[PDB]
């Protein structure tokens, strides 16, 4: 059993019982009726201000709830941190947008529960909701009630355009198809994703 | 300068966020088209089956290619970037993205399930360039919330069509100069331009050294 809380001013990009998964406008906690402000010590973009952040996540968290924040600076999302989160009971996912949301809301939120700054991969976006739903596809199947790189799969028919399916594929013996896959995984590892292995990437 | 992105999946619905990013002057001034395509189109059967049981055994169900295949060869052409999706990729990488960016067609194929037969890949890689890739080191569903992250990424760098204008970044802050007992550090209101950007080099190194140390 999971809830999931996402907190965004990009309510409509969110729109598509063991689990639950609710999407708030930021923008109801505003005080006058413009969430951003320039940087102190200059630069390109804006920021978002921590004042409407604190207002909502006081409403929405408590002490026992896992803040997730996604940020092109964060620590990385793995599928480990995905097992580590599918056992918890509240997620709280604060999407940021312009040039991302104040040190201090996460800073002052580490204060009263625990906080996750991570990135879900090295490319830039325009903000946090496409981070927050890879976030939950990725957590919520590992829910309890729901290495190297996979090899090739095959299915019907065994010949198609002149390619054929490989031939051990449809021998029936277990034990060769086993290792025929178990050789196609570790081929693969090693031509694409040579740093799982401990090689230079 | 001006892109169409062709996605083709079997939940066009999960698309959504995409069209609901594009903004109508980017699209009125034809920089960019994005069309999605529900896969059941190109079914045979009247129960419309994108998937069947994998050679050799095992678990969950491989999509098929001759479905894969009619909707490929009416969607592309020579000149198209295919990109799929898939947790055995290539990393797709902010380098990815910028190369990306100046494509003029790209069609993204989602898989779902155990993902699609390889022949289809292969029989178009004889001719066209075919890219399979992976967004990150986490498992999904799909390739649908892969594509959502991959068309952002590289939308964001084609000028004027989402909108928007090696070590981490640091922390960033704006008003109020006082918050909860936090103000904001006192060098960033010092009007001192060089001792501000040593001091946001040195946030950086602290931050990459913590938290990606791969990087250094
Ligand atoms: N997870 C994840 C992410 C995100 C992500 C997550 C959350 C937010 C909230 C806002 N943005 C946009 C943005 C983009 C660039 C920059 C750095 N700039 C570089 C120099 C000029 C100024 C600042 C900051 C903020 C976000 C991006 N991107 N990539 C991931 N893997
Ligand atoms: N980009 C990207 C992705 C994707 C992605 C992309 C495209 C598809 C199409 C289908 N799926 C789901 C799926 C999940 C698991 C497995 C491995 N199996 C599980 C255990 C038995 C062996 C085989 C296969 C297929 C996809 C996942 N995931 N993570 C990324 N970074």
């Amino acid at each position: 059993s999971m809830k999931i809380d996402v907190v965004t001013i990009f309510p409509e990009y969110l729109q598509p019982g063991l689990v639950d998964v609710a999407v708030h406008d930021l923008r109801r906690w505003t005080h006058d009726v413009s969430v951003d402000d320039s940087p102190y010590g200059g630069g390109p973009g804006m920021v978002m201000k921590p004042t409407v952040w604190g207002d909502a996540l006081d409403e929405i968290c408590t002490s026992e709830t896992l803040l997730v924040v996604p940020t092109p600076a964060g620590y990385p999302f793995t599928q480990e941190t995905a097992w580590q989160w599918s056992t918890e009971d509240h997620l709280v996912i604060a999407c940021g947008r312009y040039e991302g949301i104040d040190q201090r809301v996460a800073d002052d939120a580490a204060t009263r529960m625990r906080v996750r700054e991570v990135s879900i991969g090295d490319y830039v976006l325009n903000g946090g909701e496409a981070a927050a739903l890879v976030i939950i596809e990725a957590v919520l199947r590992l829910v309890p009630g729901v290495s190297l790189l996979e090899g090739p799969s095959y299915t019907r028919p065994p010949s198609w355009r002149g390619m054929d399916v490989p031939p051990v594929l449809l021998s029936g013996d277990h034990a060769k198809i086993a290792a025929w896959r178990a050789e196609q995984s570790r081929q693969r590892t090693i031509e694409r994703r040579p740093d799982l292995l401990g090689f230079d990437s």
